[PDB]
């Protein structure tokens, strides 16, 4: 089977693990250890083709740059997650983007900008407009998700796999 290697990136508390666990297990998990990284593998039917998705849920604990870069080098596509409720997490996406580009050396690396916590509109700190503008600058798609309500959860994983399939 095709194996699509997805890496979740983004600053702390944005929803990397909640998104991964909603996709994997159909549960909203609210207390997942912030420092725990893990890999997940699932067979999924992508546009009618059985494939395997592998998701590396990074937890930010790899501080040694060569090792972090090694993890990114193995990835084929990236979900770059921020929380719509934390402007600083949106700002931080630029750093993950630069890290990925240094390693992959390809501006067209499969990559979605993911604004999570869309069910907290009343706490929004990052406008849809500014996130769409950043996505346009980077030539990536912007999708807003909620790990709580499941909104666009399958979409971000499937659309990222579609980019991996098309581009690699
Ligand atoms: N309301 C809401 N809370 C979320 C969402 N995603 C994550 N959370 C909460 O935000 C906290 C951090 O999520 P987590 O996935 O552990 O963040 P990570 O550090 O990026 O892995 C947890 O308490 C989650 O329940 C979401 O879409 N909506
Ligand atoms: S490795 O398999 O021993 C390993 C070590 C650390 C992690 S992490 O906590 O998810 N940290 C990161 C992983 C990949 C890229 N950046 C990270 O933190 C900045 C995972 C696997
Ligand atoms: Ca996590």
């Amino acid at each position: 089977l095709a194996l699509h290697k997805v890496i979740m990136v983004g600053s702390g508390g944005v929803g990397k693990s909640a998104l991964t666990l909603q996709f994997m297990y159909d549960e909203f998990v609210e207390d997942y250890e912030p420092t725990k990284a893990d890999s997940y593998r699932k067979k999924v039917v992508l546009d009618g083709e059985e494939v395997q998705i592998d998701i590396l849920d990074t937890a930010g604990q790899e501080d040694y740059a060569a090792i972090r870069d090694n993890y990114f080098r193995s990835g084929e596509g990236f979900l770059c997650v921020f929380s719509i409720t934390e402007m600083e997490s949106f700002a931080a996406t630029a750093d993950f983007r630069e890290q990925i580009l240094r390693v992959k050396e390809d501006e067209n690396v499969p990559f979605l900008l993911v604004g999570n916590k869309s069910d907290l509109e009343d706490k929004r700190q990052v406008s849809v407009e500014e996130a769409k503008n950043r996505a346009e600058q980077w030539n990536v798609n912007y999708v807003e998700t909620s790990a709580k309500t499941r909104a666009n959860v399958d979409k971000v994983f499937f659309d990222l796999m579609r980019e991996i399939r098309a581009r690699l």
